[PDB]
């Protein structure tokens, strides 16, 4: 039964980087969620809605969590001149340097945990996971 | 950046996996972590902190899944005999009827996703994948 397997195994892939993810960039302050809205808004600014859409969080989540990277100075409320009602959470200056302090930190660990495998093994787990990806937002 | 994008195509392959999961599970009455205890105790019984620890939860939320599936008569509670503080969770003939019924969604919705890779590719996938959930468990 490996094509069942190939999904539980990615699970406990997720579940335990997690935990290890939340740890180390709990040294730069962030949860693995706030580090994901960085991410998110690190290439253009989003809305509060497709924040958690695309990581399949709460409203609420979301909110603790914008409100927490606008405390911090990392992310802001833009609001449209017109209709102010309309927001987009901006990364700041400060934001973008502590979204790349958290990308090296996942980097290293990233490192760590496909150690096993050559870049070229590397390569062919990247490209074949890629489909099922497509295949589950599809379905999703 | 090859090995942080194995990483991040994992998480999120494994949220739309819960999504979905979740939907399709939801019409044998079960969360996607009421599966997961199920298929837990399906081998033998459990201990609470085990099943927080496996599957990345909080005690309560284990608790509460505990006490919904011992509503449900598909697990039960059973206690050491000169101490009945020792507590394992053990699945029932009904919770292993209800645990195979999930396994046959779960196989499903995993021959949907990865329908693109033969079973060739299934089995390369899925051995070097195996060597990554090694790694950060043992990081962990």
């Amino acid at each position: 039964e490996n094509r069942i397997q190939i999904m539980s195994t990615i699970a406990k892939i997720y579940r335990a980087m997690s935990r290890e993810l939340n740890r180390r960039l709990g040294e730069l302050n962030l949860s693995y969620l706030d580090f994901l809205v960085l991410r998110a808004t690190s290439d253009g600014p989003k809305t509060m809605a497709y924040l958690a859409n695309r990581y399949f969080v709460t409203q609420s989540a979301i909110t603790a969590s914008v409100d927490k990277l606008e405390e911090m100075g990392l992310v802001v409320r833009v609001r449209d001149r017109e209709d102010r009602r309309k927001i987009l959470i901006e990364i700041t200056e400060k934001g973008l340097e502590t979204f790349n302090k958290g990308i090296e930190i996942y980097k290293k660990l990233a490192n760590e945990v496909t150690g096993d495998l050559s870049e070229d093994e590397v390569i062919l787990v990247l490209d074949k996971i890629s489909k099922i990806l497509k295949r589950i937002e599809e379905i999703s």
